[PDB]
């Protein structure tokens, strides 16, 4: 059985998940995950989406997703499942490269620079 998680962090499937809340700019976000032995969350399946859009911040959180060159998770993994917001990403929106996640759980890119409120992070699960 792999649902063993560290205090504060959610169990779900074979991942932990950390609901966080402060002002974050993306890459400040990115590394309070780092800070903590996860990562800004990937998402890989409609069934891990469905239990962030329970558990997300109304107001927008920042996810592991980025625009390097194709948009690549930050644990280096590729997009297979998407959840992207209609008409999402833009290819004119020159520097809008990060995503964050909507109340709704659909992905929009944005300016790395903007602060949201709220900024998830994943890590393995135990046994």
């Amino acid at each position: 059985v792999c649902n063993t998680c560290p205090e504060k962090w959610i169990n779900f499937q074979r991942k932990c998940y950390y609901f966080g809340k402060g002002t974050k700019q993306w890459v400040h976000a990115r590394y309070a995950c780092d800070d903590m032995e996860g990562q800004l969350v990937s998402i890989h399946s409609p069934e891990e989406q469905d239990f962030l859009t329970k558990h997300a911040s109304h107001t927008g959180s920042w996810i592991g997703l980025r625009n390097l060159d194709e948009f690549i998770w930050v644990d280096g993994s590729h997009v297979d499942y998407s959840n992207w917001a209609p008409g999402e990403p833009t290819s004119r929106s020159q520097g809008e490269d990060c995503v964050m996640m909507r109340g709704s759980g659909r992905w929009n890119d944005a300016f790395c620079d903007r602060k949201l409120g709220a900024w998830v992070c994943d890590r393995l699960a135990t046994c």
